[PDB]
RNA sequence: GGGAUGCGUAGGAUAGGUGGGAGCCUGUGAACCCCCGCCUCCGGGUGGGGGGGAGGCGCCGGUGAAAUACCACCCUUCCC
């Protein structure tokens, strides 16, 4: 078989040709998470954009009302008085701009990296090759750069997520854990969808949310009506 | 509609993109072996069949721009 028996059993619980309401899907996804850990709940959208047109990029952040249900280890890079701000805001690690390389050596255990704009030259210059292709390079457009570094850090530790369309024109985000109560998943799903809509490019043609699905780390998908 | 296809270099070697991922598969038949189709960058890959009857796979590390399981939405090319 393509898939093992656990997966095949889950597949029987979803009607592949049905478009579910968000409320139904939020209940259903809880039964689609039988792998041996608390699985992540995901939302995917095929977007009505031309992904090869810079002016139709979809990229941003959204604070999920119920968070991600996971720890996010944040590294901050800062200079001057901003180091203390980063540290007092709860970053797991805060390095001065001048010690970047030592981060590279092996002190590199984090889920997210933030910086202030005035260290970004050092950051890019010395960290870009590594961080960039791992989705960890701070960028203003991704909400991971700014002088409000304390606020950024707090938002990330409170379950803000990033989203950015891939170059096929699809987009994806984690939005909670399968062990969440269903109405909390429902809230998080809608929050993400609202954020996507808030980021529909002005020049995008046709239906924006062409398809939207909810799914779990190791389970099948459920197609949803994003407007419910 | 049906079926395939995804390989610069380095790296086990055939790594399309992104997101999830620390677990996954297995008497609902593991390892290994044999037959056959298709695809092929000629390395292999992929799908089916027969034997077999209990072990494979991933996380880490290494290499690399990127990492292998598994799962999700997509995209490329080809065949009929
Ligand atoms: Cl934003
Ligand atoms: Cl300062
Ligand atoms: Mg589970
Ligand atoms: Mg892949
Ligand atoms: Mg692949
Ligand atoms: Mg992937
Ligand atoms: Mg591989
Ligand atoms: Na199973
Ligand atoms: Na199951
Ligand atoms: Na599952
Ligand atoms: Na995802
Ligand atoms: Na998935």
């Amino acid at each position: 078989p393509k898939h093992g028996k656990r997966y095949r059993a889950l597949l029987e619980k979803v009607d592949p040709n049905k478009i579910y309401t968000i409320d139904e899907a939020a209940h259903l996804v809880k039964e689609l998470a039988t792998a041996k850990f608390d699985e992540t709940v995901e939302v995917h959208a095929k977007l009505g954009i031309d992904p090869r047109r810079s002016d139709q990029n979809v990229r941003g952040t959204v604070s999920l009302p119920h968070g991600l249900g996971k720890q996010v280890r944040v590294l901050a890079i800062a200079k001057g008085e901003k180091i203390k701000e980063a540290e007092e805001a709860g970053a797991d690690y805060v390095g001065g701009e001048e010690i970047i390389q030592k981060i590279l050596d092996g002190w590199m255990d984090f889920d997210a990296v933030v910086a202030t704009p005035d260290v970004m030259g050092a950051v890019g210059s010395k960290l870009g090759r590594i961080l960039g292709p791992r989705g960890l390079l701070p960028n203003p457009k991704a909400g991971t750069v700014g002088f409000n570094i304390g606020e950024i850090i707090r938002e990330i530790k409170a379950g803000r997520i990033e989203f950015r369309n891939d170059k096929t024109g699809a987009i994806h985000a984690p939005v909670g854990k399968a062990s969440f109560p269903p109405e909390k998943l429902a809230d998080n799903i809608r929050a993400f969808i609202r954020a996507l809509e808030a980021h529909k490019p002005e020049g995008a043609k046709g239906t924006f949310l062409r398809s939207v699905y909810v799914t779990t780390t190791m389970g099948p998908s459920v197609r949803i009506n994003p407007h419910s």
